[PDB]
């Protein structure tokens, strides 16, 4: 089991050697286009960049870059787009992606301000009456409804393509309670939040991939996907004890760098899969 592989790592006090192992074994691939000098200001971080093979392109002749990777999990029949938190210049690109990738849910795992700095642009409308328009990508975004809770908030949003007059219902699943520092004491709210996303159909293949982000789109986002996928694979396989988290993490890392930024988040992911495994 991992229940008992986990308890071994605690007692041996060896979490950061495990996590460092994952780092060394991890895939490295080129990020040529992320690093073109014209996409400088499309990136929040000089050291978080999408691999070329797995990057999302914008359908437009001008410049097709966005900092977003498609994580494709063959066996679990799950796909995700991990991306950075929209910058003020990239909110339109962000909704273009949502539009073009035919996504149903956006999963956001940061507050707009954390530790006193801005971690993300306010990329969505706060009031029904005051809708956003992205002139660069000819999109309208309207807040239809909003349902706020202890550990998370959900929003019904309407996304109109102004070029073509078609509109679409996007679901905004905001996890609002990840602490500024470290990780949650228990993984129970986070799992709860994951199930709520699941319940919406936003992860299901009737739709294009969910778009998941924190500020960089690798830390908390990684945990979300890794926990979701590991549990699905636990549901599917003849032998559930066979799912290796380290193996699944390294697979996910073939598609985006950096997934799980700390040994804490790793412990936490293990943890959330084990606790999540008892709702089963
Ligand atoms: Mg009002």
């Amino acid at each position: 089991e991992m229940e008992k592989e986990f308890e071994q790592i605690d007692k041996s006090g060896s979490w950061a050697a495990i996590y460092q192992d994952i780092r060394h074994e991890a895939s490295d691939f080129p990020c040529r286009v992320a690093k073109l000098p014209k996409n400088k200001n499309r990136n929040r971080y000089r050291d978080v960049s999408p691999f070329d093979h797995s990057r999302i392109k914008l359908h437009q002749e001008d410049n097709d870059y966005i900092n977003a990777s498609l994580i494709k999990m063959e066996e679990a029949q799950r796909s995700y787009i991990l991306t950075q938190g929209p910058l003020p210049n990239t909110c339109g690109h962000f909704w273009e992606m949502v539009w073009e990738q035919k996504s149903r849910g956006v999963v956001m795992l940061n507050r707009v301000m954390e530790k006193g700095s801005l971690k993300c642009a306010q990329y969505w409308p706060q009031k029904e009456e005051k809708e956003m328009i992205f002139e660069d990508t000819n999109l309208k975004l309207t807040l239809i409804s909003e349902d706020i809770k202890s550990y998370y908030t959900v929003r019904q949003l309407e996304l109109e393509n102004l070029t073509t007059q078609e509109t679409r219902e996007i679901l905004h699943f905001h996890y609002t309670t990840w602490p500024d520092f470290g990780v949650p004491e228990s993984p129970a709210s986070f799992l709860n939040f994951l199930f709520k996303v699941r319940e919406s159909g936003s992860l299901s293949p009737e739709h294009g991939p969910v778009v998941v982000h924190c500020s960089a789109g690798i830390g908390r986002s990684g945990t979300f996907c890794l926990a979701d996928t590991c549990l699905l694979l636990m549901d599917k396989r003849k032998d559930p004890s066979s799912v290796d988290i380290k193996k699944v993490l390294l697979e996910m890392r073939k598609f985006r760098m950096g997934l799980i930024q700390t040994a804490d988040q790793l412990r936490f992911s293990y943890l959330a899969v084990i606790e999540g495994a008892k709702f089963i």
